């Protein structure tokens, strides 16, 4: 219901509205973000990065950020929210967690993941075991982050 | 008999892979115990030989899965003519006891697969993770994905009645 070493906190889509997003301090321990489609900002630790449809930025409990949907073609983006023990021992694993920003290259199984994860999160049933596909897709997500993007 | 036998670290409390294996049976041999483990379930990849449980036989075959869960007292024994092989996958936790309920599996311990079955496949993958264990390339992440498959799987084939609480 709440497991401790690996944990699927929230998944959503979010269409940015115009020049608006937010700035705020991290309260969740993770929250992977996918960009679908339009453009947006995010600005961390005095770095600015345009993102578009591909890319990848990862909000840590205690980053002070900010991102902005852009005011002609603003963005869509999916996210997944996670937490465990397990989780933040993997994240440590990949070199994603140094600037929180990355592209997927073409043959990334990451997206694929993310939009899998968001779809079953959208008819969430756990009588039919959801809930153990929904872990089996973090597990997933957690291994491609780290092929992908190796601490080398 | 042992081709494959990887005991791994009771590292996690909600899933945990114990060890994989592979068997070679010799023919009439096998083993008469009470089991210990968690869970171990067995997939047979060739040939025949028979699991035994509360008065009840069972003549299994490629395709068959049979299931040891903690205090069961068992006999399972290799076949004379064409004994059998088997790969098999121990595992905890308690995201894994909750899940073993949402299937009808416990209650004979035996099954028969389908022939679109998910299940062999994420078997012999684990048993083939294991041979070459590497934590540094994050093979632990891989072998707990493949778990998480696997529980599904017995889930979505031998489905319990089940309202989630
Ligand atoms: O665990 C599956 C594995 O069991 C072996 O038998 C062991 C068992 O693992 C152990 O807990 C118990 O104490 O003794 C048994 C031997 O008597 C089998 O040898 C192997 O083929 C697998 O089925």
């Amino acid at each position: 219901k709440e497991n401790f070493e690996m944990n699927v906190d929230e998944c959503g889509i979010e269409q940015g509205i115009p020049g608006l997003g937010y700035n705020y301090e991290v309260l969740k321990n993770a929250v992977i973000h996918y960009v679908t489609k339009g453009y947006g900002t995010f600005k961390f630790n005095g770095k600015v990065y345009n993102l578009k449809q591909g890319d990848i930025f990862i909000l840590l409990k205690g980053m002070q950020v900010e991102y902005v949907a852009s005011i002609d073609d603003p963005w869509e983006y999916y996210w997944i929210g996670f937490s465990g023990s397990n989780a933040n021992e993997y994240l440590n694993r990949t070199s994603i967690t140094n600037s929180c920003v990355a592209n997927c290259e073409e043959n990334s199984k990451i997206p694929q993941i993310i939009l899998n994860m968001c779809e079953i999160s959208k008819t969430y049933n756990p009588s039919r075991s959801d809930d153990i596909l929904l872990l089996k897709e973090l597990y997933s997500l957690l291994y491609a982050l780290i092929e992908e993007f190796p601490k080398p």
